[PDB]
């Protein structure tokens, strides 16, 4: 069925555990063959798992890029959540922290069929020498 | 024009120390006149300042209700955001917190047109003495 409030605290934060270690295969297994992504929020949307696939691959591929929960994941009864996380990578040259908010929706399957990424500059922290 | 990310920043923090004091007069103010709250997402929507400004004269009258963010917002360049925050309130008897991510858009005035406030039980935790 529609995944529970739990189930969903638990796909959520697997999925940041799988971006951590760049997993792209196993991150783009969690997703719905027709979902769409918006990350950056604000920007026009990815749809489909290949160029969802794409997406990860050049956004966790070449470069050093780690993510980690920092709060609990909030899960509605809808098969809906949104979670607070950290990614660090390198940003103009320069290790950068960013903070993000993303909101997912899941499917009957327990796949992700909509994705937002809330953050944008103002949430990122150049961390100095 | 459609608020800036830092404007963004600006507007949900405020928002927060809004409801904090209870300030429903000036909360109101914040939302446009036909704007839509899902709060928890999930549940049936309310529209309009009308039933907006009910809907927090119930919740945060009477209780005694407060809200802090507990991260930075998380802000897009379209005019949208996200923020983590900890509601604190009475539930079942017994002072309880509450883990909360609201999303936020803002229309081109930089009134609130939707909101969306991610939580459930699972988000609850009931306090000890
Ligand atoms: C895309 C990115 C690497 C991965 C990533 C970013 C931002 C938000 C994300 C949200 C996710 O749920 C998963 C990965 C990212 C970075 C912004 C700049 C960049 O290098
Ligand atoms: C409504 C409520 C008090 C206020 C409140 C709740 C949940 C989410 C919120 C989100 C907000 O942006 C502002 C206020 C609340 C509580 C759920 C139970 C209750 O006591």
């Amino acid at each position: 069925n529609l995944p529970t409030a739990q189930e969903v605290q638990g796909l959520m934060a697997r999925y940041i555990e799988l971006v951590d270690v760049g997993d792209i295969e196993a991150i783009v297994q969690m997703y719905a063959d027709d979902a769409t992504v918006e990350n950056p929020f604000g920007q026009p949307p990815i749809h489909g798992r290949e160029q969802i696939a794409a997406f990860y691959r050049q956004g966790l591929g070449g470069g050093k890029v780690r993510a980690s929960l920092t709060g609990p994941v909030r899960a509605s009864h809808n098969g809906s959540g949104a979670m607070p996380c950290r990614v660090e990578m390198v940003w103009n040259g320069q290790p950068s922290a960013l903070d993000v908010i993303d909101v997912m929706r899941f499917d009957e399957h327990g796949r992700i069929q909509t994705m937002q990424a809330y953050w944008s500059e103002v949430n990122l922290s150049v961390r100095e020498p």
